[PDB]
């Protein structure tokens, strides 16, 4: 699968800085080479230079508005470039609000794209829903055609237009929602699967079912926002965000593993990773060991093994 | 849902005597104040004052008979009590020799209910069939009414009279039982999903099961007599007889979430916390956050998420 | 259930040294004792005495052959000896090269065997096709008939003589294996189930087509070979070769369970278990306790529990 690397050291979407040290970490983890090393056509497109926005006061509630609309605007034309080059989007990132600008980005060239968000928390909340203002928590709000006229104009965010319908997202992970956000998915009958349906039916299902949920009427370009906190925080407590009863490290190989095979995935988010809070080296090695196994599973390496269309046995 | 808490400060059923703190640290972590933070109406009834009962020699084998046997005659009283003012009765316990009192007080008031066990092991020792003499193991077979003529008259229980039948009660989390339990199990027919069926048939299908089980014929009241160390020693350390390979945090919750959803809860039992075993403070924290998980989902919590019936976009 | 132990302290089938004491700790956990505890006759052949070959050098790439060839030649012998006494085979072993020998004096009793193989590798290098040259990475392509005339007459091995055909054998619990070990799989069209499979299907589904797979034609002798690294090192830390998203402890308890129930368990091997590599004393019992727990599952302990055919209630 050829794919098109786009480093996204941002973190102004909440409250602690180290996510911003994502893109850094994973490359230095070998991911660029171990893509390489498997039959990936890779072509770096480098990290994204955001710059400071000093006169960025609150708008309301919402925090560092100017700073994250500029962020998410600049990484849509990144994405769309890639996406335009025929290149797999690969958005190494800081915090989940770069989501706003890599869905929309990659929408511009594939208005037809599903899309699913492996995330413990639905990331739905409105400029005007949300209690803490952190706008990781908020990018699903921005992107969906039937909450428009539902967010208020928020500086740094007038380049955004809805792009996705309530119909063409899938949610897997869920066990952190707010009332709120709870309301919005069941009025807009949002598809998802919390941790309670995942235990219920088991990853094979959900993976099923949901694939069945986005490409039943006819195949379309799949976006997946993966967020290292769907993952329970055993196996990736470097994070923010952590919820205790998380997807395990085989589910999210399994759901990644099921995407690839598809042969659909047209742009990949892998985010919220921070070095900074991991309580040990072992603690953050542990975290960005697992988010590049997720990477690499998403373009081709399966547990069950690889070869090449030759004849090992001569 | 509307409850009635009652704090159940007794350890005389085992050895270790850390378990009467049960009540303290559950209250302490916040129980009834996010219990209220739900949609639920609490009404506490304190930590029932039991007293010392010096002259308790062991019957044959049988340990602290006396002190056993009153505490469950007091918890009977007092589950009543709570059950004719039409309240769920939520036993914050101590061992699990207490379920005699609570489930027997609970079916005074509601003879048709159904009991649903969650442990590692089965308690259903008889006072002849026990090896270590400790009650807190041999809670069942004072219940069962086809075990009624084979058990012996035991100091302290006179006022016990078997409610519940062998048809009456599901097992889940088996793991650890006796040669006599086992063949009380196969002999009285009684039905349980051991960690062997619920790896077989997945958490989902085990409660689907249990619920047709006891509620196929009809409605009626259900008992959920909860032992922490039924889940895995991972998630819940602080337990005097911790096993090896038991249920999940989320399995845990999945069994509380889909008893909830039922309507039908109307006795709960959170046993065996034991503060005074945690290895660490954390191990403790660990284990009184997860009791108190089960308990919040027992009542409503879902980890889908929650909502008031009001517009949220409003 | 009627055994014959082995003990098999080696470890020339790969670098780490430690395997070679695997026979000890195990015994030393009291293995003979708890199996005998269980309605187990139970036969101890002892330690096998490996002398050594102080001149073997590498054939090629392949390391220790003689070593290897020799002490597998030894152990065929002694398992025919143990399958001729109609006698379980318990090979308690250091590395698993020594399945060459084993799997070969089981076949020589009992020609018609099926193998069951657990393990997070295939093993299935040929001298040709490794790339470290350990010799516990290639057993399977020396016992396999279809790639007879693709293994080079390697010094040890001269004995040799391929028992089991392609469609005898299945593979559980696969997370590491190289492409020319992919290209065999896929071209002799061995059955197995990677991890990938078992999050699919549920270990359940797994051992149901498993056992449907190897018995649906007529019954026949099964073979066992366990190896610790089939379980998530979280569960058999101390091993050499350990990969991350390995089978549950459970898992692992219900495969063997499984197993014994058919009541065709014929030849079984605990493999690999290296106290000398466990970070702390705990990683070693905990390795250890693990192993015996599998061990004692192939032979009848059950999780729901099990009880004599007497009257418990008398």
């Amino acid at each position: 699968r050829t794919i098109g690397i786009i480093g996204a050291p941002f973190s102004k979407g909440q409250p602690r800085g180290g996510v911003e040290e994502g893109p850094t970490v994973l490359r230095k983890a070998g991911l660029l080479e171990k893509l390489k090393e498997q039959e990936c056509d890779v072509k770096d497109y480098g990290d994204l230079p955001f710059a400071d926005i000093p006169n960025d006061s609150p708008f309301q509630i919402v925090k560092n508005p100017r700073s994250v609309g500029k962020a998410s605007e600049q990484l849509a034309g990144k994405v769309a470039e890639v996406k335009k080059n025929g290149r797999i989007s690969l958005v190494l990132g800081g915090d989940h609000s770069l989501a706003i600008g890599s869905i929309s980005g990659h929408a511009r060239v594939h208005p037809d794209l599903g899309v699913i968000w492996v995330d413990a928390h639905t990331d739905i909340n409105t400029p005007l829903t949300t209690t803490s203002g952190n706008l990781h928590g908020q990018p699903v709000s921005f992107l969906l055609k039937e909450l428009k006229g539902k967010i208020p104009d928020v500086p740094g965010f007038s380049w955004v237009t809805p792009c996705i319908s309530a119909k063409d997202i899938v949610y897997i992970g869920l066990r952190d929602v707010d009332p709120g956000e709870h309301y919005i998915l069941k009025t807009l009958g949002i598809k998802y699967f919390s941790m309670t349906e995942v235990d219920r039916l088991g990853i094979g299902k959900v993976m099923e079912e949901t694939l069945s949920y986005l490409l039943g009427r006819k195949k379309r370009p799949i976006h997946l926002s993966f967020d290292v906190d769907g993952l329970d925080p055993s196996f990736t407590p470097a994070t923010g965000t952590p919820v205790v009863g998380g997807l395990t490290y085989r589910e999210g190989l399994y759901i990644t593993e099921e995407i690839y095979k598809t042969g659909l995935l047209s742009g990949l988010d892998i985010m919220e990773v921070n070095p900074s809070l991991g309580k040990t080296p072992e603690e953050v090695t542990r975290t960005v060991n697992t988010a590049v196994a997720i990477t690499l599973a998403c373009f081709g390496l399966a547990r069950e093994g690889n070869h090449k269309p030759i004849d090992y046995l001569n």
